[PDB]
């Protein structure tokens, strides 16, 4: 989906897409697409994938849906890191099993006690626990 990004990121991408080429129809070529991607924030495989997903013209929604992937990935990684860095006053990166089980049972969403016990048995480090839960 396109709702994983932030409004400021969309505004910056729109400003770059408008200022990169002439006014009005701001369509760009493949080389222009790569240049705009390098200016906004570079591998040849990503450029080839963006060209294949898009003759040789790239409009606004194509560039948006090509850029959204890595942006949302980095945003999710940063959010997970910031969430794992909080709460724990020690900050060492590990927590007790009892505290983790209590946080998973009495907080989060709607998880039964049996499901929480199964998740605890299937699994400490917060990042490793999140990676094991995501699978």
């Amino acid at each position: 989906m396109a709702d994983q990004l932030t409004e400021e990121q969309i505004a910056e991408f729109k400003e770059a897409f408008s200022l990169f080429d002439k006014d009005g129809d701001g369509t760009i070529t493949t080389k222009e697409l790569g240049t705009v991607m390098r200016s906004l924030g570079p591998t040849e495989a990503e450029l080839q994938d963006m060209i294949n997903e898009v003759n040789g013209t790239i409009d606004f929604p194509e560039f948006l849906t090509m850029m959204a992937r890595k942006m949302k990935d980095t945003d999710s990684e940063e959010e997970i890191r910031e969430a794992f860095r909080v709460f724990d006053k020690d900050g060492n990166g590990y927590i007790s099993a009892a505290e983790l089980r209590h946080v998973m049972t009495n907080l989060g969403e709607k998880l039964t006690d049996e499901e929480v016990d199964e998740m605890i048995r299937e699994a400490v480090n917060y990042e490793e626990f999140v990676q094991m839960m995501t699978a």
